[PDB]
């Protein structure tokens, strides 16, 4: 799985250890080993949500499976929780796009996951 | 809706007010309330289009519905027009990927839109 | 086609000529003329792969057709090979998400590719 968060919160406001926390929590949530979890945090962005530049985040979770209505509700609670606690972003200023990737549409280690 | 633009145009070349202009015009074009429109502009990027590093942009528009051939044509005219007028990017140097998101695949405010 | 690499490798480690090399090789791999290939490299990112921050990359390749299991295996060999040779990223620390875009879902030059 791969999780990306783009935010206007400044770099100094991202706590040390945040990448590791995301990795651990996403390994637990998705059920996948942490070795297969990739995380990417992009602070200091020029962005707005609802016309406002108060803190916000635009995120993506890509996984081969482990994506669906109920799972995505749980992921949203988890990840909005983390973003609120760690980055002080209101959950109602977070969008998370979920992508259920076909194995053959993910490249890794010179080939695909098919 | 979520609109992201990545460009090699420099930050100083992005006019004041641009994120609000985008928000307003996207709310109108998609029919969605402005409170649901997110916009993100990423200048000073290392990119090329057709092998050239003249001004260009790589963009995405995600929406829960309001995506299709005629709508996307309309969006492209709008957005290429704004990138040309405001960022001086030629329309033939812009790619915009459109995504029709299922409501269950968009997280927001601790849950999804499903 | 549009290729985007996000990596923690520092900008100074991206060799001169890299965007052109990507453009040339992708034109060739996809069979599409280089005038239609866009490339984007984002260095200096805050990311982790498998819980660690050695060099890694998170990438995407979007194309109107030319996407499928065999083709994507070919692309992954090519692109991991370039990322290893030029950026010294291990192929096992690269993910590439592949997207087969419908022509009507790609904006360009004030309209779509439909």
């Amino acid at each position: 799985p791969m999780f990306i968060v783009n935010t206007n919160v400044p770099r100094a406001s991202v706590p040390d250890g945040f990448l590791s926390e995301l990795t651990q929590q996403l390994a637990q949530a998705t059920g996948k080993p942490p070795q297969y979890i990739a995380v990417h945090v992009v602070p200091d962005q020029l962005m707005a949500f609802g016309g406002s530049s108060e803190p916000c985040a635009l995120c993506s979770l890509h996984s081969i499976g482990k994506i669906g209505g109920a799972q995505n509700r749980s992921y949203s609670k988890l990840l909005c929780g983390l973003l609120a606690e760690r980055l002080r972003i209101s959950p109602d200023r977070v969008y998370i796009n979920y992508y259920d990737m076909n194995a053959a549409n993910v490249g890794w280690n010179n080939a695909t996951f098919a």
